[PDB]
DNA sequence: CGCGGAACGCGCACAGCG
DNA sequence: CGCGGAACGCGCACAGCG
């Protein structure tokens, strides 16, 4: 009900701590072994846990693959997204080629309009003109990585939610604009940088 | 509240870069209203994340608060970068041209043998045993993007070579002593963030 | 007229159950 | 015995003033 996001960005920390104890051979854990690994205290894991369920076991913990089973549930990670590429300059290609993403997400879309890069064959697929935007989208890409110049951003948000896209993952350093009715989040390093700086400077604070 | 929140200085990152467009464009005063529109936030929230640092209003001149942000956030002076892990991220990040005067690349780590003795945009890529030895009055900050099973280690690696900060690109929680600051830059996390955001639309 | 404190909403102790 | 509600504390109202 209540349900801060501050908590969705720390679920998906505990999976991957759970993902790796798995990979340990580690069957149990523990909210205070979780807070451990995430950093933060055991309230803060069972309080972030509890806005779903109670997947525990009280008088003992947690069993690692239910609670893992549960995590990539919450997050809609049991299912297989539709991802799709725009802009495929030198990130948008470290991207197409990245091995991590897992079965949860799949590359359907390659884009960009520069015709020097358009019908290059790129990792599985080929790229294409985002005038193709229209007929590629709907039922085949929900999530859209955009990776473009923070010059051509909002507008290549504006076709991509013409195109019936539900969400933008923005590489480029811009507040867009969007319905509310298209989910966006931020990949911003140079903002991280500007915060290292700021960090810094002002150790006391940090 | 003379403790800035740190979700201010996201703002303040974001009220910069809406003025450098707008000096671009050739304005040259702005309000409270204006910035907020374009930052999508209330102008009491840029008020106030303003008179965290100062009084910089007349008000509202682009070019003094352009300048007066920017030496809030310490872009005011040359950081020394370097990056650490010099595979597709790092070769990309490496090339990046819109750095800007505040950061500069002075180092460029590995350890594959095939990819050291490289040369590179900027430099040559150097075996990070060579960081104790390059990062001392040099190298600030690190842009970590080794895989994830070495992040860790690496990040171990550049503390003790006295390294201010870590950008972490890495899907793990790095632990450093608390003299060193870390911001990381996860997109898969945004990814699985996107993908709640879908399916809980009502929770928007 | 137009544009730099304080209230308010939201993010630990014990009850519950194995 | 061992490990899933409510207090606390962080993030609008008006005064000054051209």
């Amino acid at each position: 009900m209540k349900v801060p996001e501050a908590a969705i960005s720390r679920l998906i920390t505990y999976l991957r701590i759970l993902e790796e104890l798995e990979a340990q051979g580690v069957h149990r854990t523990s909210s205070e072994q979780l807070g451990e690994l995430a950093q933060v205290t055991a309230f803060q894991v069972r309080k972030d846990l509890s806005y779903f369920g109670s997947y525990g076991t009280r008088g003992v913990g947690y069993t690692v693959p239910v609670l893992k089973r549960e995590l990539r549930h919450i997050l809609g990670l049991n299912r297989k997204w539709g991802l799709c590429i725009v802009g495929m300059g030198d990130l948008g290609s470290a991207l197409a080629d990245y091995p991590g993403f897992g079965e949860s997400f799949e590359l359907r879309g390659f884009f960009d309009v520069d015709p020097e890069k358009v019908g290059r064959p790129v990792r599985g697929g080929v790229i294409e003109h985002v005038d193709l935007l229209p007929q590629r989208v709907p039922g085949r890409i929900e999530i859209a990585l955009l990776t473009v110049p923070r010059e051509a951003a909002q507008k290549a948000a504006d076709l991509l939610v013409a195109a019936g896209i539900k969400g933008i993952l923005n590489f480029a350093p811009v507040v867009l604009e969007v319905p509310k009715e298209v989910a966006v989040e931020n990949v911003d390093f140079l903002a991280g940088l500007t915060r290292l700086s700021f960090a810094i400077l002002n150790p006391k604070w940090r």
